[PDB]
């Protein structure tokens, strides 16, 4: 039913250089799968309300997760920075759910969010298409 | 002192279609971990014994399978689940393993290989041809 | 009316060790190409007929060949080459179809499927399962 | 005996989204292979005196080659923007070497080097490690 296809920005070369080291995909909606195409990320989902994470671990060690999603219909997204070497994308994206503790920014159904990592990192998600089945967002690195 | 399993996956038959990987998760234990790729090679690099990880892999005609590997007691094993559901993702299948999830008895056996064939008849096979180290290897195998 | 060329490549035999992509050339005929790649297939996309392109294989055993697919006269085609040089790169492979380069004999031919075992004993069969219209498919074999 | 590791970093969202075409290895100095890991594409050459080019096309049509290699033992690179469809690496490649109009540019065995297209691209090429035979080098869209 919906789709969120995702391309990676790496704009700062003091971060070091990202790359996705964990694909998960929760199974609420009837799961999903994760799909790449033209340096494109693509999560079909089997409908509303499931998501996906992306986790990115940089040439400096430092680990990031990515979730998007979509809730009541609309699109949602989160960047989790700081991340233990533990704390993977299989536990971070349950953590959305079933009060996991992230569940209300999940519900905030955000198309667009920026945060920057305790080093200087900062992560931006921001939906170029935040309307309809056929998302699509970019991942901002800087 | 980490670990590594590298997987090579080889299709034999597209009788069975042609399968791609369409997620991976890693376990929280031994410090977690992290899947690489090159070469045409899946790298599963553990912060030591305890973890593993799962590669979840769709056909083009629709077959869902998973293949879990990792480290049980500093000897490996592995194991492959057939004719997952479309909500039975990777997710759903890892963590099974432990916290008598429903599979934590084959993580146990630490396999070096594994077979079987999914009702709608496709074979998987986990080989690994490095099964002791800290750099195992492997191949998986679909016909 | 430009020409697409699936190519899904099945490894059944770790005897001749495990094969990877290690250059992918166009030709720059029939205002060239690109090649492509997603879920685990890549096509090369072609600006119509006249044009070709490489994909050139290595294995974990130092093997080096080619795989040659392209479109003459709106008929598909396909050509393997064994037992490479490290030097005889794509670039090296690619032009000899044409221009009376040595291999403008094999692309005349417009096989459908092609098979051959280069002297190492590895067998490499292309085989198109879309061999009519403008978006042709192929499987790459290595046994 | 040398080797030229690649990291892409494409820095802004309006260039529209750079992803590799054709991958092609010229046949001088015993050739050579590219690989590709952690997002890093390497091209690793029989020796010093042949080189690599990759070729980029955009979700806006643009067609760019980044040329890299080693002469007389030193790193070298060169990028050609505002290419014709039927300009592909294997036409680029080869006009760098037996006098094919591009020869000049390799000599210069340039560490770095960087043009704007005459649509307003900027892409860089700069060598991180440009001694040694384990060579690096960042990719940069702007």
């Amino acid at each position: 039913s919906y789709s969120i296809t995702l391309r990676v920005y790496q704009t700062n070369r003091d971060r070091g250089y990202f790359s996705i080291v964990e694909k998960t995909v929760w199974h609420f909606a009837n799961g999903g799968t994760w799909s790449e195409a033209n340096g494109a990320h693509t999560l079909t989902q089997g409908g509303s309300g499931t998501s996906g994470v992306l986790r990115f671990l940089s040439t400096k060690g430092e680990r990031i997760t990515v979730a998007v999603g979509v809730h009541n219909y609309k699109r949602w997204c989160d960047v989790v920075t700081g991340l233990k070497p533990d704390e993977t994308a299989l536990v971070i994206n349950p953590q959305y759910y079933n009060n996991g503790g992230r569940d209300y920014v999940r519900e905030k159904q955000l198309a667009e969010y920026s945060v920057t990592s305790a080093i200087g990192t900062k992560v931006e998600v921001v939906y170029t298409v935040a309307e309809g089945n056929n998302l699509e967002a970019n991942v901002i690195f800087s």
